[PDB]
């Protein structure tokens, strides 16, 4: 029955009476067909060229039980193109393949002028085969012996430039200020200024100094992103052997395969890992092309991060707070009901992995932290960097005006209180009893994000 | 002097009279700012949070000279912001850094609502930090020896479904046919229906039994993408101990991490590394936001690809010929001069670094030729997946038909000939003495792509 | 013309074989400019000098050091003595 020549996609991967498994792995796609192109024809390229197909019939086709393994565009809703794609298309335990073939190549066809991946379900089939977060959020509070509020973070500023000793006495001023935690840059790795065994050296004494002295405990996001796979895990490896609780990576511009990597030695070392999300922006930013962070979360905690940054909505970077509240609820929760409000385009069963510590940060200070908890409660890091290191008295009286106004705004949110409603009167109450917060709120009054 | 408070981006980070040095890192950055930022405000943002900055004044920049540190947006070309970064910025032979930095966070800023990256010039001292590729065009034509025309290859059809035993049989036909080389679809590695070690072996079995039958070299790049380093690399270590002249990796979906990781180790292994750049045009598509591709290809040289894919320009993905003109110079010459006709927006001097083989795939057969060969020379390889297989006689006829074409326009372009305008004359002429190739040209001669 | 990261093979050119040249009968080598470029490749000091002052704790003075002597001869008991006496003494 081989018939050489050219088909429309859509006679084979056109199916809108396709029925989805529960074991299928479903994606929606936004797609913009080229002037011309019907969308039936659009969605059948990009189910196509996801999964089995090329541009002409070919006559190994009927090597195989195309039926069984093709990809199916089964719903299309105006320009959203919903696929199913059967599991035995897949390599157990490897988001690489995912990616491989659902954004493989399907972003670039001249007959799709764009094409945005807004969400995928992840069959709980093939969750199993995926590990999880190592740590998970009850863990981590237990290790940090830190209950009922959200957790205090921030970055040392400036980015780069600072030396090893410099560098110690921020975080050093920072911790034993008030945060919980504070972390090296996303492109703070090993630089000529900064030596990554100086940084590691020194700030774990600085983070014991602090611990020491406030009877708290404290860590510090030590990067360990590094141009290959063996450096990242040497540094994990010294990371580790120093005593911190916590390391960093950037799981996307290290990439996938390296990122599961680093997340099975961070266990096996007792590490915590803190995933940071740079690089995500090029792909997700725009809503007409690339993919959605929405996914990019799912697929974090498939491989398994202890937290991921998701956005701060009210801060000098972008994020819509309805998407952002159901990205929390995908890392937190067990299983999460489709929201078209929300952009959740499936349930998703998370077949009982670890949940993820949602992470905000980014140009955010004391007058954003009722809105912070109101978005994300008490599961969630908020990082200060300018928002501490920018005080006019410096980073201790920074970390304590932020830690004081978290620990007010989560008592509220405790106490029944509206805390949007009555966001200013509780910072102006615990104002009164603190002058770094009131120096804090002075400052940045007039300051603000659309 | 530390006064609290934000200020101007630009003040610090806009120094239109700055001189770049021989040793600074410089973008170019398209900006779309947000509706009412200043461009130079907008470009003095990217600048300032890809190197030092953040969003409000810190009482830790006093204790380092950031004016040796930062990076400086040094001039404006309307909505084109050049900046140049120091080369202290940057951790030695890690392009995972290089990308932490630039792209890290400054495409998700509520300031900036669109942004590409369109060039970047490596400045050569801090090239002499990568190995560049292991084997290089011309160790590689030893290897093969094929000399004086471009190198025939072809992807496996159907993408996925096929098992190992009619996998190799496909193969053993292209092979036998006339094709240097085939190779796994990117999202073929290890699944169900095909598993890599049965694929390894029944492939390499077919590859020394086409090998012994035509008296000329073959090879086939076994896909070793999976989903940790560890598994990549153990992947590749089967190839080589099978006696493969190559694997093959997804560079972008594995990760830069990981794939330095197996770069080394195929060197280590003697082993040619063909790169699929799978899930480029997730970001190198829209001409508003994201990464051109001209930039991946030269962070592809600096790790070390024997080939990497750059389009076809006339298939069916989709590609600017002018632009790609100039990929293709910057993964082959010692040298490339800026030229604004093909977007290249610096001179890039390679500094002894092995060339990369372009790879032109997707949606081509015989028509194509001369178009291709018009736009890479011999330095290149062409596949034929669809092209091959869809043959009406099958792979092997297809394998011979593309073979003959490509060796035809080849010989034609050495001759002198215009094969642009004598392009159709060129085919007829072999067609007539080439069954093979009369039936393909038949089969595709209406089937265009604009 | 140089392997990245050797001074092996810098000596190897430069100082290899011109200085036994029977049509140069001396040469000495006065000065080198290292190119950045070249540098890059080079990891320098794994501790550096202000490092070492921190790990130390001595700061705005030159340090103190001594060498054990006689040179040879004295059994690590005695040589350790010594040591102790040096140290104990302000070195
Ligand atoms: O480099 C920066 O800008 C930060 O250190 C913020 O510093 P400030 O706290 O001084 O703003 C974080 O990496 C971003 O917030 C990440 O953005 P996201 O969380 O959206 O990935
Ligand atoms: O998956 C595919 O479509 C291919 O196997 C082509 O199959 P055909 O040869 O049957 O078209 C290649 O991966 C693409 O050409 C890659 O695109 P690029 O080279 O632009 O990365
Ligand atoms: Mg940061
Ligand atoms: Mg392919």
């Amino acid at each position: 029955q081989y018939e050489a020549g050219v088909r429309p996609y859509r006679e084979t991967y056109y199916d809108p009476d396709y029925e989805p498994k529960d074991t299928d792995l479903l994606c929606a796609f936004r797609i913009t067909p080229k002037p011309g192109v019907p969308m039936e024809e659009a969605a059948a390229a990009v189910a196509a060229e996801s999964s089995t197909g090329t541009w002409t019939e070919v006559w190994s086709n009927q090597l195989t039980d195309l039926e069984r393994y093709k990809a199916r565009c089964y719903r299309i809703e105006g320009d959203v193109a919903y696929i199913a794609y059967p599991l035995d298309l897949f390599e157990e335990g490897s988001i690489v393949n995912i990616m491989s073939s659902i954004v493989g190549n399907v972003f670039g066809f001249k007959a799709v002028q764009a094409l945005r991946l807004e969400d995928m379900r992840i069959p709980v089939a093939y969750l199993k085969t995926f590990p999880g977060p190592p740590t998970g959020i009850e863990v981590e509070r237990d290790r940090l012996n830190v209950y009922g509020r959200p957790l205090l973070g921030g970055t040392i500023k400036p980015k780069l430039g600072l030396s090893a000793k410099e560098y110690a006495r921020v975080v050093y001023e920072c911790l034993r200020g008030g945060l919980d935690t504070t972390k090296d840059d996303e492109n703070l790795n090993s630089q000529p200024f900064n030596r990554w065994r100086d940084r590691f050296l020194y700030v774990m004494e600085a983070v014991r100094k602090a611990e020491a002295e406030t009877g708290e405990r404290k860590g510090h996001w030590l990067n360990v992103t590094a141009g290959s796979t063996e450096e990242m895990l040497k540094r994990a490896e010294f990371a580790a052997e120093l005593g911190s609780r916590y390391i960093m990576v950037d799981f996307l511009t290290a990439g996938f395969a390296a990122f599961a990597s680093v997340r099975r030695r961070a266990e096996e070392l007792g590490l915590m890992l803190h995933c940071h999300r740079a690089m995500h922006a090029v792909f997700d930013r725009q809503p007409n092309h690339g993919i959605h962070f929405r996914v990019l979360a799912k697929w974090l905690r498939m491989v398994g991060g202890d937290h991921v940054h998701t956005g701060t909505v009210v801060g000098k970077l972008e994020g819509d707070r309805a998407e952002t509240l159901g990205i929390a609820d995908l890392l937190r929760e067990d299983y999460v009901p489709a929201d078209p409000g929300r952009g959740l385009f499936f349930d998703q069963d998370w077949a009982g992995l670890k949940p993820v510590f949602p992470v905000a940060s980014g140009g955010i200070h004391v007058w954003h932290v009722p809105d912070l908890v109101s978005i994300f409660g008490n599961d969630a890091f908020f990082l200060f960097g300018g928002g501490t290191h920018g005080h006019p008295r410096g980073s201790r009286a920074g970390a304590t005006a932020n830690r004081v106004a978290v620990e007010a705004v989560a008592a509220a949110r405790t106490e029944g209180r509206d805390i949007l409603a009555e966001g200013r009167e509780i910072l102006e109450e615990a104002a009164r009893s603190c002058p770094e917060l009131r120096e804090a709120m002075e400052l940045w009054g007039d300051v603000k994000f659309e």
